């Protein structure tokens, strides 16, 4: 599923992600835009052989199991395919774990490089 901007803001809020760990909703929408272009089915292989899955590009090196990332953990206790569903619940639950891990949203290097410090409220501007 490819979400629209306000549609994804509303789904993130309904799953408790707004102001989670202090990160306003615009930060989470901005991160999703640049990680996946709002596409739940996005996947991207990393040079190390892990893969990033779903609308927040959760990495199989730590967070989910895809059966092909040797030496990697599954700290969200979830198959990485669960992170590609139209329903964003599994991605949001796993994002809550990640953002609690010590470095906040810096875990998402697109957030750090493209969202951090910017006017992230523009991402929710106009949304009901
Ligand atoms: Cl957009
Ligand atoms: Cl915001
Ligand atoms: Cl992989
Ligand atoms: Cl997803
Ligand atoms: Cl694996
Ligand atoms: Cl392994
Ligand atoms: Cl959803
Ligand atoms: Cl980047």
């Amino acid at each position: 599923k490819v979400f629209g901007r306000c549609e994804l803001a509303a789904a993130m809020k309904r799953h408790g992600l707004d102001n989670y760990r202090g990160y306003s909703l615009g930060n989470w929408v901005c991160a999703a835009k640049f990680e996946s272009n709002f596409n739940t089915q996005a996947t991207n292989r990393n040079t190390d052989g892990s893969t990033d899955y779903g609308i927040l590009q959760i990495n199989s090196r730590w967070w989910c199991n895809d059966g092909r990332t040797p030496g990697s953990r599954n700290l969200c206790n979830i198959p990485c395919s669960a992170l590609l569903s139209s329903d964003i619940t599994a991605s949001v639950n796993c994002a809550k774990k990640i953002v609690s891990d010590g470095n906040g949203m810096n875990a998402w290097v697109a957030w750090r490089n493209r969202c951090k410090g910017t006017d992230v409220q523009a991402w929710i501007r106009g949304c009901r």
